[PDB]
């Protein structure tokens, strides 16, 4: 077997990618699944469509690469986190659609669960605030809303799973031999797992009215969970790796050492920092979570931060204000000027931490003078993505003493030299861009190949890890701080106006 | 004679307009003159070109209307203010070009003139801060920098005068009989006139090194100053009206009552409030000026306010940010939505008053959210012109206790019904636009006409004043005030950020 097959079961689509020992793409296949909105704030996925699509991309990837299951040494799985699936273990049929992490129907349940200020109720144990994103409250919604579900869960007839678990169950035979398992990274996103013991917590489960029988067996992120069902496309093939999507991209970037972090650039940004075997609890409102766990080796933990508006800023300037209608890539406008021209963008929800720690939907644009033009505005818009990233990094550093040693990056925006160099300048550490952009799928492959010996372990992966390039800090140190301070000041004053803003 | 000829000697062109008893435009003539920039910040006009242009337009207006000096009952003159002309009274040739109000070369002179007392040194006597705009310091410049000027002056052969004086002198014969006179509105713009007594200040003149022999005799704004020279276009005709442009505009809007004010909408805005016979000194930085004086009658005063960025805002958003390249008229985009969507513009130099009275070049745009689009921005942009006029109105109220009774408007933006309505809504008083848009010229006509009896007086002018349209406040008090205080908070917060913005 010369290849490892990764399945990335994402939010909007699912793809299979076949990798070789070097970490290079051999063949791929991809399909979208429906985003279902039964009503406002509700976001659902049809679980069967997800399975049949996954079934199909695998076939697609093999066919394109002229491969046979005989060529696959292992299958790795990565998935959109938090999305909740509840199905019958006997009929195999879901009792309701998968409730996506984007869904907000559980706001009320989340508010009752916490009680008059209780969002932080479970943080010390599970590392998460009570929010609409996480699985637990979603399972509770399914048990309080669906006819009969709770009684059958009581009986032990219902299974819960993130889609890693849903995909794994179907790939091992479903109602015939299906294994009900999840890894530590995905379990850390449900609100039910104790970060220290890596086990389900009975008290939190009871609090949410969730029978323990619905919960899958928590295992590591790298070990043989099972084998491809006999009559499928990957008959006999070991399925030996699972990592939540962001943890997988982190793993595919080879952020194996303390201080290494991965920043993903999209409409919004996600940043995870490897804090080693030491678990760090945030004082800045950040998430604590599991980065990965390779078999019997100790779990490696992480701090996770998110930024609501990064790449979507420039997209809003275009679709809402009608700017840049002439230029597709804004980088080429920002490059026509030397500076932000005194302009600063206070993106919405940028007021993450100080002085209030209360992100708001209202943003601003300050420092406009007669000289300022759209090239400056393009420049400042890119800077705000970097500034926000820096403020999440400073929060992480303040919480650990594990200071970001370097940033590895993925996402569409990693193709912007200006942004990337400025990101390095602002952070004062190197910024590395991998040669393979699908870090999410690559992480799932590394996790699975390690478990079966296709790769010998973490060090061997580093040896086969190739980078595209890296940017090193070069900006005048004084200019580096001036920009950052003026920006944090802008954020502050903007939040002050917002408090007194009577809408 | 059934007509009154008005000469409007402006910043970029000069025009002649012939009106009849009903205030209608019968015939007109207009010609541009060169805007000379010998140096950065230097702005000059060729006094000879201006004079030639004035004769030619007068000729044009008379010819096109088929009128002769016999049909002209009187001539009125209005002119761009503060611009200074210094000429040889024996040859009638300028010693230098006219230095325009927009010329900033007098900054050093102005800085040192104030000594330890500063810019407000003379404010309590003349109504004006020391600044590059005003005539005094410009006359000093010419004397200190031009050869033979200082001595010719000491002989009594040098004359000064704004363009009103410069035109009246030539019109009455120049070297051969020219009269050297100015009215009180223009005199009050040079910094050398006492507001209470309406006379030249012997001490201020010496402070600036200006012999009193250079200064024109000060008269009222409406009386016969002399008659057109025999070889001219208007031989024997009384020249009986002079008002500085903004005052002319105000007079031509028939703003004859305490509390009536006129707002001129341009790239920037000029607002004047009639304060009656009581001179009011501002505690808000506004200017104190003579509105007009009609013969023996007591002089009427005004408070004057200037707003730097009004019409420029939309221009900037288009020429610099590349927005609205689709809409030459933004009123059509603003009309697609019913409100600003939460957005507020804090235009550069909008911090005219509290908290600091320290206008700054740096502005901002706040209250941005995902749903705000260019339609909201367009409306917010317009709202900002209305808001800044309201704060100038408030500062005028806080200075005198004279409630604005009604706002008369001119300038390019009065075609915008959306803006004029909102303006009425914000001021809570009626906003009216005249049928005759050329208010400055009409104002000069009224003054001259009254001096010769073509009109009986101010009530008679009112009896002939033509009104086009009027807007009544229609916005609920809650919405009205909420929008305004929200904007004022935006201006405040912006100024605070600007104070800590290290650029």
């Amino acid at each position: 077997a010369d290849y490892v097959l990764a399945i990335d079961q994402g939010t909007t689509s699912s793809r299979a990618i076949v990798f070789d020992h070097s970490g290079e793409i051999y063949s791929t296949g991809q399909l979208e699944h429906d985003q279902i909105f039964p009503r406002a704030g509700w976001v659902e996925h049809n679980p069967e469509q997800i399975w049949n699509n996954v079934r199909e991309v695998v076939g697609l990837a093999l066919t394109r690469g002229n491969l046979t299951h005989e060529d696959i040494a292992a299958v790795g799985i990565t998935n959109q986190r938090e999305t909740a699936v509840v199905w019958d273990k006997t009929t195999g049929k879901p009792v309701y659609n998968a409730i996506v992490w984007q869904d907000t129907r559980t706001q009320k349940i989340v508010d009752e669960l916490g009680g008059d200020e209780g969002a932080e109720k479970y943080k010390s144990i599970v590392g998460l605030p009570l929010a609409t994103y996480f699985s637990g409250p979603k399972i509770k919604w399914i048990l309080d809303n669906v006819e009969g579900a709770r009684e059958k869960a009581e009986k032990g007839d219902l299974l819960f799973g993130n889609t890693d678990t849903w995909v794994l169950w179907n790939m091992t035979g479903g109602t015939e031999g299906g294994v009900h398992v999840t890894d530590v990274t995905n379990a850390s996103r449900t609100m039910l797992m104790d970060l220290d013991t890596l086990s389900w917590r009975e008290d939190i489960a009871a609090d949410m009215g969730i029978p323990l029988s619905m919960l899958p067996d928590i295992r590591s992120s790298s070990e043989v969970y099972g084998h491809g069902r006999p009559r499928g496309l990957v008959p006999g093939v070991p399925i030996a790796g699972i990592l939540g999507d962001q943890q997988a991209a982190t793993f595919g970037q080879a952020c194996f050492e303390v201080g290494q972090a991965k920043n993903t650039y999209g409409t919004g940004n996600f940043l995870l920092l490897n804090t080693g075997t030491e678990k760090v609890m945030s004082k800045n409102g950040l998430l604590t979570t599991v980065c990965y766990k390779i078999g019997d080796a100790p779990a490696v933990y992480a701090l996770e931060g998110s930024i609501a508006v990064t790449g979507s800023l420039v997209q809003w300037l275009r679709d809402n204000l009608g700017m840049f209608e002439d230029a597709p890539d804004v980088e080429w406008l920002a490059g026509k000027v030397q500076d932000n021209g005194g302009a600063y963008f206070v993106p919405a929800f940028s007021g993450l931490f100080a002085p209030y720690w209360r992100p708001d939907a209202r943003g601003a644009l300050v420092g406009l003078t007669r000289y300022v033009n759209r090239n400056h505005i393009a420049r400042a818009a890119l800077e705000a993505t970097a500034f926000q990233s820096r403020e999440v990094v400073d929060a992480m550093n303040a919480d650990s003493g594990v200071d970001l040693t370097e940033l590895r990056v993925d996402g569409g925006m990693v193709a912007n030299e200006l942004l990337m160099q400025f990101q390095a300048d602002q952070l004062g550490v190197d910024v590395v861009r991998p040669k393979v952009a699908e870090t999410t799928a690559l992480g799932a492959a590394y996790a699975a190949g390690i478990a079966v010996g296709f790769w010998k372990g973490e060090q061997d992966v580093i040896d086969n890890w190739a980078e595209d390039k890296r940017w090193s800090p070069s900006m005048e140190s004084g200019e580096r701080e001036r920009l950052y301070r003026n920006w944090k000041k802008a954020v502050t004053k903007t939040m002050e106006w917002v408090d007194e803003d009577v809408e």
